[PDB]
């Protein structure tokens, strides 16, 4: 069993940085895999960053150069840099973990961020 809490959303203005964290607790040693996803109101999840235990960093097309997902395995901690933020990227942004051997996902809570300046 797996549990994953997330911070760092929050208000940011656009071109502003916010990093996100992802802390898993329980059975941690059979994650294989962690991903960033996000989710505006009225639409699908938007997955958006993979990293495995070795490090293999993918990305979708919508953040790359701007998104950087890293983990801390003495952590159990999987962080998304996300720089130059904009208006689109609003949304409420949810981190997941494969584990088991790839065969379990867990979701975090989710964390709103919001780009405005007000
Ligand atoms: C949400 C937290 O995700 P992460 S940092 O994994 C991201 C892919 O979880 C861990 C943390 C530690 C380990 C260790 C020590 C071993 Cl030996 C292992 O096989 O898998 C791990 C997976």
């Amino acid at each position: 069993e797996v549990q994953l809490v997330e911070s760092g959303g929050g208000l940011v203005q656009p071109g502003g940085s916010l990093r996100l964290s992802c802390v898993g607790s329980g059975r941690v040693r059979t994650i294989n895999t962690a991903g960033w996803y996000r989710q505006a109101p009225g639409q699908e999840p938007e997955f958006l960053a993979r990293i495995t235990v070795g490090g293999t960093t993918s990305y979708a097309d919508s953040v790359k150069g701007r998104f950087t997902i890293s983990r801390d395995l003495a952590k159990s901690t999987v962080y998304l840099q996300m720089d130059y933020l904009k208006p689109e990227d609003t949304a409420v942004y949810y981190c997941n973990a494969d584990f088991d051997f790839g065969s379990r996902t867990a979701w975090g809570q989710g964390t709103q961020v919001t780009v405005s300046s007000g």
